[PDB]
């Protein structure tokens, strides 16, 4: 019993985590087999970052500009090229710690385990979800950047995230491994400002589940509701509408309470409509949109 | 910028993490050097778990009885010795990836990660305190007894806890390495109720440190207070006292934001007098308690 924000275990990333430095600027690089991926403004001064012309920049660099750095042993880099917004440096050596991996492009709503690193080294792990703006509140200073996120199946870890760019907000942008930004954002330093931070609706419903499976049942009430007459309310209080798709997601969670997905819904809305009067679920005073109906079964059922 | 709840990267500990069967009983272990350290609890039945006298039920235990896998490799235990409410599992092969380590019985306040596991599996990872009343409020079903708490300082992990017991209301008790349990807690299946749940002063204050340095300053008021004063607030919330020693750790956040450690524990007597009114502080709608002062300066400087 008891119910928490939970990361994978990190240790197969860890065994991932190489420092990349170009000139000046030092950060984190992911080596899978002979191929160290990292953010392609490594080859920025700050200054660059302002109006950076990425090719232009990179025709200045050889393989030998790039230091890549695996614990204390220096990688060989024998080839690189940019693809998106990462530079892939192809190194002598395949990493000998490579896991099972895929790259995946998450959806927004997915909750995902970040790294983070600075100089190539772990510093800490954390439970992140992608926001329904394509950003995400991460924890990360100068020297993050290359920060990967993943899940881990069993023993396949899919990375779906590497950090690059934190806005003038303090919100996070990042790409996956192919380098493709996750919403508007691109590497460059100027006015990109997210849209609305909308609540993960299907993720609070699953989070509402794991209230109940664990103790926590004040909120159940004796109401039901409609998608749409939910969806009214929601709308108005910036949660993301909800779908037949995430009321079929639920549906496990659902057999297992013996609660409706719409029954749940509705305790959702007067919790909307009348807050939580002073109370806790799972000890928190606010709605928890950062477990997916997929977390909640597993840390429920034991995962491993 | 920002601010996560992290715990440590697991991979030193997941590389420690070992499946113990006793008969039908299946837990996990911590294997360092040529000892795996498990709940003594191991050897019972549920029924036994009622009224267990350990001494009487280790009597009909063999070496070979004890069943040690790490991985799909089993580990031949040629000793066993009963120390407090741990098993110390002598087995043939010293753990080639044993990590620096040391075993440190913490203090009530204090911050660990936790690897829960299942059948010598890491599934997850989360950042816990143990609480003033000696509890912790764990994520841990069935097979998750032999899951630790560990801290890591740069390459040595410092083990704190081993989980055994939920209590009846749901939060959880262990022991230190030593087998010691944290609080007046034993291995028995019984009426133990935790005292009241207190606040953890200092963790606060140092969270809303992290709070105006990661730029969320709504709280920050224009009064100053004693540490009497705000002990007498302090007590009628279920807040631990503050000491002069909690003054004195706090000193570096004081100083690198310029607020006194008195002023911020006066804007504390207002959030407690006053609440919220809605607001949140680093995406929380309570006072979090579960950060130390050092994982403050930690996490905002990037510590490895
Ligand atoms: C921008 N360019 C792109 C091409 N390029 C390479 O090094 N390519 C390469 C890739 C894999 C192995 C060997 C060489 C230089 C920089
Ligand atoms: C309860 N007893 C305690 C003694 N004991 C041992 O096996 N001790 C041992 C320790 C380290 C190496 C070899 C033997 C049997 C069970």
């Amino acid at each position: 019993s008891g119910f928490r924000k939970m990361a994978f275990p990190s240790g197969k990333v860890e065994g991932c985590m190489v420092q990349v430095t170009c000139g000046t600027t030092t950060l984190n690089g992911l080596w899978l087999d002979d191929v160290v991926y990292c953010p392609r403004h490594v080859i920025c001064t700050s200054e660059d970052m302002l109006n950076p012309n990425y090719e232009d920049l990179l025709i200045r660099k050889s393989n030998h500009n790039f230091l890549v750095q695996a614990g204390n042993v220096q990688l060989r880099v024998i080839g690189h090229s940019m693809q998106n917004c990462v530079l892939k440096l192809k190194v002598d050596t395949a990493n000998p710690k490579t896991p099972k991996y895929k790259f995946v492009r998450i959806q927004p709503g997915q909750t995902f385990s970040v790294l983070a690193c600075y100089n190539g080294s772990p510093s800490g792990v954390y439970q992140c979800a992608m926001r329904p703006n394509f950003t995400i509140k991460g924890s990360f200073l100068n020297g993050s950047c290359g920060s990967v996120g993943f899940n881990i199946d069993y023993d396949c870890v899919s990375f779906c995230y590497m950090h690059h760019m934190e806005l003038p907000t303090g919100v996070h942008a990042g790409t996956d491994l192919e380098g493709n930004f996750y919403g508007p954002f691109v590497d460059r330093q100027t006015a990109q400002a997210a849209g609305t931070d909308t609540t993960i609706t299907v993720n609070v419903l699953a989070w509402l589940y794991a209230a109940v499976i664990n103790g926590d049942r004040w909120f159940l009430n004796r109401f039901t509701t409609t998608l749409n007459d939910f969806n009214l309310v929601a709308m108005k209080y910036n949660y993301e509408p909800l779908t037949q798709d995430h009321v079929d997601i639920l549906g496990p969670l659902s057999a297992q309470t013996g609660i409706a997905v719409l029954d749940m819904c509705a305790s959702l809305k007067e919790l909307l409509q009348n807050g939580m009067n002073g109370r806790t679920i799972l000890g928190s005073a606010l709605l928890e949109d950062e477990f997916t109906p997929f977390d909640v079964v597993r840390q429920c059922s034991g995962v491993t």
